[PDB]
């Protein structure tokens, strides 16, 4: 109940929202129908538009009026926004030229720069350079600021997990709005755009930045608008909150457009038609800034402009139908679109599996769009598995197709030529960013980021502590002219031992075998050496990753590699090595197919055991330093170690020996060779981070070896490829992967055709950055390197994404 009696008068667009049932007059009471009687009359106006003209100017004051051309209206901070222009003899704020901004020129009272954050909704990368002819006040913002080419947004690439990831700097995993459709089993209760439990609090997950400004002593503006406000409106409605006196003013602001998405929806994301929105989004923002030049504030505010999402072309006849596929299509439900999620629809039905479910969707069809998943071996880089609201079952759906459960859904419910939903790294999903004012830095380009670093930065620049997100704080550092945040790195909590020769062959009943029995001063001299760490320098390169939580483990030099060995685990944490543009591979020679050998530094007790795995029918082994990359024969026994062994289905072995074979030496000639770090990942939890020892759902049968759900690479080069990467003075290039570690290749429909055709297109699906390998491993890497930390933070950042330009 709203006993909508009471007034709006001096309250249009009250800070506070007011309990009920007392009537509200909050930019959102409409969407609550719960606005005063007079709110439309009051706070709504729109007579004589949103311009002055010649004739309104000096004007007697007529409080009817949308926007005013009186004298007093720059004091009583309600002109229209091209009042000066008008009446005054000024320039727009597009016409003038740029002119760095090397310090803050605020008002008197201006405590801090103010943030306004402006989010375009639907507005694609590409829009910035195709439309710019007819967004002279965006371009204008792009070229003098701080600018991405493209900024990635998150999965899915939906309107609410995005703008709710800008405000959190959370994955939708972690904040809890993981699409614009859900359920969740616990509460029983369903998410959905139209209705009121989506205004539940419940739903909302982790503290935006509005929250976070507010119990900070920061005062915000109220961040959403409802979709009958029109544009002018809200602009205004920021402008005359920007005069309030300084203890009422907030300092950071939201505006939001509904364009240039819904035009996109309805026309494709390059529809002629869609040169309109565009114009309209620009001409507001030259309102706003117009605005702000009025109150001179022009100079003093940071203004940040955002998209969501891009939009890619999408029509009803690019659908597929999961009744092709099941018989049993009416026991699910499905949510559908651009991308999938299945759930039982009874929770009393019993015959539901889904192991059935996703072998019924795998490989079905030639040309199949759409591939199951359980949501665990999800790549790991969409982080989109950690929430009771994500189904169990996902549907990754390719770029330009719907899924939906039977054709009737689509027909009763072509209209829609534009989507989003996709794989975040897929190019027409990628969004903008650009930053201007004090705090942002003049006419500078920066790399692509993706938007889950921006809390961050806003909390930075307005003073606040971001509460913990999913952010790497300092890794945006490089936009900013000042207000940087100068992180240290974390403390190195377990320090590993440096264990020597310890151990005679004999104490090892391992169910091993060696063909290596078959044997000086020159030789022997020099492997001593090796195993004291004498190439530790050219294997590893940026010094050994820190270990950031209590474990026991062993520090293991080779000629041709070094590894930090785990005492729990059975395993390396890590194995580095480097394989310069010269290496040469060769195979592993017919006497050592078969070879696994003692390590004498390590004790049987923390030792694998080959007898295991010969008792495992379903498990077989591999080696992080691949046998075939050895420097010399000599070199080549070091590779058979057991500790240099880990567990591998042979579907997986597979995947595996192609890319230490093939791929390891092909990266080395393309990028004036490689430093690699390879090793294993154990997330039976799926939560994107290490599991410890207790967690382990899986061992090699008969044994405390665990398997690993994933294999990781971090390959490292020279960004300025004609320097060798173990002789790099500056930047550093870097790619990564998280293979998931699975007993078949069912994901890769090609995988009965050679390696070549198919195993290079999973490990791209697999791409990630080194912080992915960060969380999922308690590993710090990059330690010791001439860059600075800001650098280095931004290449952990990094994922290499294998789109086109
Ligand atoms: C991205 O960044 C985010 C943010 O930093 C990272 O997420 C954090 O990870 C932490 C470690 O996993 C996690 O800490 C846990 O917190 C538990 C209580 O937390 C409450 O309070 C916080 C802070 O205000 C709040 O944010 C939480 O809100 C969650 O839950 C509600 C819904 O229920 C949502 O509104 C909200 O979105 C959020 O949900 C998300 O997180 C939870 C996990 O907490 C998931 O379940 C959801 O799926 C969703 O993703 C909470 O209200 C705390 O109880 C935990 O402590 C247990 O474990 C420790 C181990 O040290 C143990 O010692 C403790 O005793 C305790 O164990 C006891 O409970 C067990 C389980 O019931 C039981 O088995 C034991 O026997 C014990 O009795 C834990 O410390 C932190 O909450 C989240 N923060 C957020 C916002 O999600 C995220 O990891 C990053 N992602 C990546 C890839 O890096
Ligand atoms: O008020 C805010 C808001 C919310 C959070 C915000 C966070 C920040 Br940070 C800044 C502005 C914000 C504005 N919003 C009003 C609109 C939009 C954002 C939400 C999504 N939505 C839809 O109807 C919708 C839109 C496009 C779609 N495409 N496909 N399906 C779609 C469904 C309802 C809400
Ligand atoms: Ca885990
Ligand atoms: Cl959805
Ligand atoms: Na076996
Ligand atoms: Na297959
Ligand atoms: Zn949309």
């Amino acid at each position: 109940w709203t006993a909508t009696s009471g007034s709006c008068k001096g309250r249009c667009f009250e800070l506070q929202e007011v309990g009920p049932p007392d009537c509200r007059c909050d930019n959102l009471c409409k969407s609550y129908s719960s606005c005063c009687h007079d709110f439309d009359e009051l706070c709504l106006k729109t007579a004589r538009g949103w311009e002055c003209t010649k004739d309104r100017c000096g004007e007697v004051r007529n409080e009817e009026n949308a926007c005013h051309c009186s004298e007093d209206c720059l004091s009583r901070g309600d002109c229209c926004t091209n009042y000066q222009v008008v009446c005054k003899g000024e320039s727009h704020w597009v016409d003038d030229d740029c002119e760095e901004i090397k310090v803050p020129e605020c008002p008197a009272g201006f405590v801090r720069p103010p943030l306004i954050i402006f989010s375009v909704d639907g507005f694609r990368a590409s829009y910035m350079k195709k439309g710019s002819k007819v967004m002279p006040n965006i371009e204008k913002l792009r070229s003098c600021g701080t600018h991405a080419p493209y900024m990635r947004p998150v999965y899915p690439t939906k309107t609410f997990p995005n703008l709710y990831t800008l405000a959190t700097g959370l994955y939708p995993e972690s904040h809890g709005i993981v699409g614009n459709s859900m359920y969740d089993p616990v509460f029983d209760a369903s998410f959905h755009l139209r209705g009121r439990e989506k205004f539940n609090h419940r739903w909302w997950g982790g503290q935006p930045l509005w929250i976070t400004a507010t119990k900070q002593g920061v005062r915000a503006g109220t961040f959403f608008w409802s979709v009958s406000i029109p544009h002018e409106r809200r602009i205004l409605t920021i402008l005359q909150w920007l005069s309030l006196p300084d203890n009422e003013r907030p300092s950071v602001y939201a505006f939001y457009s509904e364009q240039p998405d819904f035009s996109g929806h309805k026309y494709g994301p390059f529809g002629p038609e869609m040169t309109n929105p565009l114009r309209e989004i620009d001409k507001t923002v030259g309102q706003l800034m117009d605005g702000l030049k009025q109150l001179r504030l022009h100079r003093c505010v940071n203004v940040i402009f955002v998209g969501d999402h891009g939009m890619e072309d999408v029509t009803c006849d690019r659908t597929e139908f999961l009744s092709n596929y099941l018989t049993n299509v009416d026991d699910i439900t499905l949510v559908p679109g651009t991308l999938g999620r299945i759930r039982a629809k009874s929770i009393n039905n019993s015959k539901y599996d889904p192991k059935t479910i996703i072998a019924a969707l795998t490989c079905k069809k030639p040309d199949q769009h759409f591939k199951p998943y359980m949501k665990q071996h999800l790549p790991k880089r969409l982080h989109y598995a950690n929430n009771r609201r994500i189904e169990d079952i996902h549907l990754l759906v390719d770029r330009r197709w719907h899924v939906a459960r039977k054709p009737l859904d689509v027909y009763k419910k072509c209209f829609f030529q534009g989507d989003h939903g996709f794989d975040n790294k897929v190019n027409s999903m990628q969004t903008v960013f650009v930053g201007y004012g004090p705090t942002f830095k003049y006419r500078t380009k920066v790399p692509p980021f993706e938007n889950i670093e921006l809390y961050n930065v806003m909390c930075d620049l307005l003073g606040l502590k971001p509460a913990p997100n999913n952010g790497t704080h300092g890794s945006l550092n490089h936009l900013l002219r000042t207000n940087t945040f100068r992180p240290t790195m974390p403390d190195e909590v377990s320090r590993p031992n440096y264990p020597g020769i310890m151990y005679l062959q004999s104490e090892f009943d391992l169910g091993c075998t060696c063909d290596d029995k078959v044997e000086n001063k020159l030789e022997e001299l020099n492997k001593r050496l090796h195993t004291k760490g004498s190439t530790k320098e050219r294997h590893l390169l940026y010094g050994r990753p820190a270990v950031l939580y209590r474990t026991s483990y062993d520090i293991l030099y080779h000629t041709d590699f070094e590894s930090g060995y785990s005492e729990i685990f059975l395993m390396p944490l890590w194995t580095s090595y480097t394989i310069s543009k010269q290496a040469e591979v060769s195979s592993i020679p017919e006497h050592l197919t078969n070879c696994v050998r003692p390590d004498v530094r390590v004790s049987p007790g923390f030792s694998q055991n080959c007898l295991a795995y010969k008792n495992d029918k379903q498990m077989s082994y591999g080696f992080l330093f691949p046998p075939y990359l050895s420097s010399s024969p000599e070199a080549k026994y070091d590779a058979f170690l057991v500790t240099n062994m880990v567990p591998m289905y042979p579907a997986f072995k597979r995947v595996w020996a192609y890319f230490q074979r093939v791929l390891v030496k092909k990266y080395a000639s393309e990028r004036n060779g490689v430093n690699v770090i390879s090793g294993p990942i154990f997330d039976y939890n799926y939560d994107g981070l290490r599991d410890t020892e207790d967690e382990i759902k899986q061992y090699v049968e008969g044994s405390s070896i665990p398997v690993p759900t994933h294999y990781y690479s971090i390959i490292t080069s020279c960004l300025d490829f004609t320097q060798p990467a173990d002789k790099c003075d500056g930047p550093l290039s870097v790619s990564s992967f998280i293979l998931p570690h699975r007993p078949d290749n069912d994901e890769s429909c090609n995988s009965s055709e050679d390696e070549s055709k198919w195993v290079e297109e999973l490990m791209k699906m697999h791409t990630a950055r080194v912080r992915d390998i960060e969380h999922l491993t308690g590993l710090d890497f990059y330690r010791k390197t001439s860059r600075s930390y800001s650098e280095i933070l931004t290449l952990k950042t990094y994922l290499h994404t294998y789109e086109s330009e």
